[PDB]
């Protein structure tokens, strides 16, 4: 039985839809699902999305409580539908992608993977629920996630991180390093070699290496010598300048997080999504400066000194390509004289 | 199974709630009930109630399809709550009673009428649902329809016409002819004798007797003379007086759709609902004739006459009492040496 | 006392707001405001405007039910605001001026017409309202209108039809028939003679002339005979053409009424509001003809072949002004070799 | 006068409604209360109840300012409607209770808790104000609660702490602590003796009693030896499991404060109102250990271990009945060979 | 080109309107303007005015991004719309004025400032856009703010701090000090020595003097005691009483930053804009001591000492008026025998 007050039900009594049986009161008023509890009306979710409210009520229900790929991952890979599951973005608070396949009858385009009009597309296949192995290798586009080894397939380690209920984390007491596996057109993919953004936070920054430490601890002239990253423009790509009424610089997380536990600013996610690289309208509290379009990316300092140490600085302007979340990111670059000028993401 | 889906699987496969099993796609947008037809949305439900949209729709399928009584009928005995069935308002398109008895879960005050809660309520029982007979003798208070007699207790004869899906009849092939039984706190009441109203429309106005038929052609004079009507200001009561810019008379049904033949006028009925009286926004578009507030009442002509005849016009100024639809409507009249200035009820 | 409930007692009591004191309960949903008469809520008002409901419902409430020039001749008087009253927009079904003067809190900018604020706006003065004519007097800009002659002060006779409750209509129980005054930067101004539109309908179409009579009778080649309009293109300019894909002519209501009773068409108002010329989509049932921008203009059948008949063909192309409801409209001429080719409004 | 620019102007010059006189501009737009301030439209009520703005504006307006019991404790008594005042549940945005007791016209069943129809209803009185305890008197049922001694009853006293604006607090120079007394069919009850709930928040957990200061501070395996908790599953009852998938225990507030301070982790409130006992669905971010349902009681620690050390261990599986906020609370517990095993609430 | 998909375009690649050429899918949904990035809806906006939606929308769009006066400072000086620029009223979400001057065509009076219509409203002058300063020049009425000094006009120095984005601050690497003129009736008018209040916020709360360090650190008696303030009622003016059900003085912002990080309290601001004064529902949720209306005004506490002693206490009541922020702020002062009893503002 597919219905909404099932649906409530199983919100009421699992916190999820757990395919209970039992139905409770709905109301539904302007954008909201409402059930009575001891003869009050309780909300239980509020529409964020474009979908009509019971189906985006159903597909919230649905969605998938295991740990899963983070959402700009499954972008990057070319994903358009999972397959009999419903991932959601928590920054969106809306389904990750439009239609499901056996999930919810209003947006479902089919009932299961293998249908005709699932070929074109990208399906996501997991490999935690059984059977979905077989389905990929039948299948003519998808990536598959896998805790363990597929016979027959090279693996691609992913990152270390992955989504569990909206939290990004390292899982310890459940697993959240998967294989990725594509097929297009029927043939397998080989997954470039790819760097993997650490998808932290600005006001719970917690450093990961020894080298983050430094930075967040050593000052901006200790920090540069101790690295010996003279030459690359640390004190303006990742520290940032505040003298002047347009900021500069400030590109990695970790910069920001440096100058958020120094002074606190204002971010301004105009586009909130997930993505590789994100665009924030800065206003700096304490100078007030600012910067209409800031882009940063949340890579390991490690792995950005690596990229930044392995570009030669003979060219005045470039873009150069680093492949990063299994997509490639084009970082703008200028030079001076062989060292680095500036070095942004786009 | 009660669901939004199984209740408009029954309106889309029999135009109301039938009890069956299946359900279809809903979406809900602002205030309306759309289902997937063909892979494109058709509008099932639009709200007009100040219930929750689903709520609001799964009364509508769940409406009383049979003939029922009119819903002024039943406010005039005094009726709270329906067993087992929905009053469907069709002039307000809404639930006629705010609560239900074993109908939504949302409305439900009880699931039987034996429940205590609903014992000093009056409750509406149907003759035509089999034990409801018996749940009226037990109830404390109520209301009780049938179209046949009732050992042991007194009938009474109601309305010629009852409500057919909105539309009011007097049946042929169908009985709309109710005997009607009161009980209040637990003692039988004799329902007095009673006029009833005809329900009629301006629009398709037709008469119901040889004196109606003769106000329709006759003329003023000519009708006022055939049926020795002088001395009761039949002229302004009945006919109207468009002469000033404040409109006169015109207090029953007939009078406006023998003017209404004559020359268009517009009505704003600024309280929508069902009533034994209604108060009309009246202006007529030939001479600009206008009254804010006009009461009319659809009486029989011959009923009508028969009521002004049989008050003593002595009094300069009173309100007389006249049970019309099982109530008692007060007619402020005021009369001139023997003869009727006005007559108008409230 | 300024209030919702005050303002939903006196709709409810005198359909519309007496200044009578009480209060009734009020509920206000999606975009209606509600009233609970005998435990069930009755919808009051539906807000059709851009206001919130609350404050349309109170202007809505406090329209003029006097006859008032309709809302077309207002505009072509530069009319901004009117003077402590409501003119209602029955075609918009909305407040026919952004602001108010002494009407509603929310929408006042001032309290009386006297305050500096008025001084550049044209204020709508009442001559049947007690003190106007003085606020007139005093007023730097205004437009007056009166029953009968303003002491110095020349009278311009309006037009005989006037706007009662969103009725159209000659008074005859109660005067329709307006002098009008205006001033501009507190000097009286001369209003240019001019014609009037009739307001006619095209389903209730009547005629109001012998000519016109003639025109709904007699056949196209007849009435153009009997009434001399040979070489004056009345065959297309009202008859209307529809042997093409493309509809001709018929840019006089009249033409269109003519039309209607012989087959039913579609019109399409796509900008509904009052106008002195009106654009239609018009689908032509029977032959399929169709105009997406047809211009309407419902002048009397003898003005129009007045003025047609003043204008010297022998221009092959030009543009005509013609002071039709206190506004210069503009005509598109077209003629060749003495003769008109076409007609139209703009 | 009860008017909405009256209760709004109340809400302006005194943030609630304080029965002055006086009214403000107000506009209704989608579920919001704007009011005109300097020219421009401030919000000053949002709607997040399922009732409609207006009237849940008003019910927010009369809200009870001064202390009040906890919205937990009267649900635990059966409470159904309060007496001349209104219950704001600051956890769900919305009034307490349905229907009103001379409050608001849209809401009210009766004027005064004496009349007819709030006999079956169990209504609340409240001692502080004057008469009201006359009223429980001649009530037939109902839950008073007073600050001092009621000459003839037996009081009961209730918890420490009340409800202050929505901020439950122990009162120092306000009395949070009442004596609860009730009645039901007209004969007064003996309220059993019960333990209360903390009332505590997560994030601003502080321990009140030493038990609770040792177990915030003392080592899981030093405190259990401390106060000699060996045998009775504390490790994973109030500590909490987070070695697995699934999350253990942690079902005392406690715990998850002791956490929360060890280590941030996702609340998820999927029924947000007030009860004696909370769901949860719960995301430990350090390990990625989950639990779909968390039971979480907020007992006082020493309340807890008592209640835990009188039941006996010898049954393998059974289900305890608690005394708590006057309610009888289910545990399920589990036992191996006289020691506990599992203990949770539900 | 003026357009939603032109305005969302510059909001995806500029966080603001910047000028730019280009269009994006836009999605209008309840009151949320959503953009399709990646094949997802992405809310882009959220209308919390009571504009439209894409009014609303592009009037923030359109919002100035450099640093402004303060609404409040602006509201003080009588400005009523702004010349060629939106001040958005962060604290209210919505714009500081109802109408623009050549911003938008839905809420343009104007199209320049030198139009008639803006001759007499105070329109606001940016000295930092080129141009501007000779609109004020021949502006009949008008505000103009400057970075320098302009020749011929007195200067007068407001505020230090500015408004940034939302963020007030005062700035380092940017201008936030501005020079203040305003003409009236075409005269420039001198503006008062005033004091200005310091925006500062509770939680956040620094101190910007050595007194106000001292009031943070040292106790109240050790405060009073080094700045001799002896009968001047500091300990319940400033400091503030929670011994009494009804919370006593704390009317100025540093008193409130003290006791919360003493002891966090709730405030409610049921007024939601940009005062000079603003009015609290305050309530204590240590002692459970509440005031459903407290003034606080955020001066500087040298300031504020500075003007207490300044005031002769030989009255015992009477209304002091203090030019703060360019406007007359009323402070109630209650003195007995030579010293202050209360003093608060209004």
């Amino acid at each position: 039985e597919m219905s909404l007050e099932n649906v409530a039900f199983n919100v009421v009594n699992k916190g999820h839809f757990d395919g209970q049986q039992g139905e409770v009161p709905v109301s539904i008023i302007n954008n909201t699902v409402y059930t009575k509890v001891d003869g009050v009306d309780v909300e239980l979710f509020e529409n964020k999305t474009t979908l009509p409210v019971n189906v985006a009520f159903e597909l919230w229900a649905k969605r998938n409580i295991k740990p899963v790929p983070e959402v700009k991952i499954l972008n990057n890979l070319g994903v358009d539908i999972a397959a009999n599951t419903v991932i959601w973005d928590y920054k969106r608070d809306a389904p990750a992608h439009i239609s499901t396949i056996g999930v919810c009858s209003m947006t479902d385009i089919a009932k299961k993977p293998t249908e005709t009009i699932c070929a074109p597309l990208t399906v996501f296949f997991d490999g935690r629920v059984d059977g979905q192995v077989d389905l990929f290798r039948n299948a003519r586009n998808g990536v598959l996630i896998t805790e363990g080894s597929v016979k027959g397939l090279q693996p691609s380690v992913g990152p270390k991180q992955a989504s569990l209920n909206g939290v990004t984390l390292i899982g310890e007491a459940v697993k959240t390093q998967f294989n990725y596996y594509k097929k297009v057109d029927g043939v397998v993919q080989q997954l470039p070699e790819t760097y993997f953004t650490q998808s932290r936070n600005l006001q719970e920054f917690k450093p990961r290496s020894q080298m983050e430490i430094d930075f967040l601890e050593l000052a901006m002239d200790e920090f540069i010598e101790r690295y010996k990253l003279e030459g690359y423009a640390f004190e303006h790509i990742v520290y940032g300048d505040f003298s002047h009424s347009q900021l500069g610089g400030l590109h990695l997380l970790i910069g920001l997080a440096k100058r958020f536990k120094e002074s606190p600013f204002e971010l301004e996610d105009f586009i909130p999504m997930d993505s590789t690289v994100k665009n924030y309208f800065i206003t700096d509290a304490q100078t007030g400066s600012s910067k209409c379009v800031c882009s940063v990316i949340d890579l390991l300092l490690d792995d950005f000194v690596e990229i930044i140490k392995s570009q030669d600085l003979s060219v005045v302007s470039k873009v150069v390509k680093v492949t990063i979340d299994y997509t490639e990111i084009s970082f703008m670059l200028w030079c001076k004289d062989g060292h680095v000028e500036t070095f942004y993401p786009k």
